[PDB]
């Protein structure tokens, strides 16, 4: 119910078949993490349950300046659609760190990297 945070994040590993890496507007609550095309909320890319979401430091990553972390379904292959893991990136390390605390509150805890 309570909104924990609203803020932009880049989904770095969105397929060829979905435009590629685009920025999406995230809304996290104690029950769901939903992502939209933008802050107007006219869209809905999807609403994924926070249940069974965990967070891992995804092993160095691409050869970029991005700091990577990811949400992954602990009990199955894909996290949503045909994805394996949903990669989230920030231009700065502090951005990644503040968002980790917001996920903590919603019940997505770290480890299993």
């Amino acid at each position: 119910i309570l909104v924990i945070r609203k803020g932009w994040l880049t989904i770095n590993n969105i397929g060829i078949m979905k435009g590629g890496s685009k920025e999406y507007w995230f809304v996290l609550t104690a029950e769901n993490l939903s992502w939209y095309k933008d802050d107007e909320e006219k869209e809905k890319k999807y609403m994924l349950s926070v249940d069974n979401l965990k967070l891992r430091d995804v092993e160095k990553g691409f050869m970029s300046s991005k700091h990577i972390f990811a949400l992954f379904n602990t009990e199955q292959r894909n996290v949503y659609k045909d994805y394996r893991q949903l990669e989230l990136a920030c231009e700065t390390q502090e951005e990644v760190d503040s968002w980790k605390a917001s996920f903590l509150r919603a019940g997505v805890y770290p480890e299993r990297v």
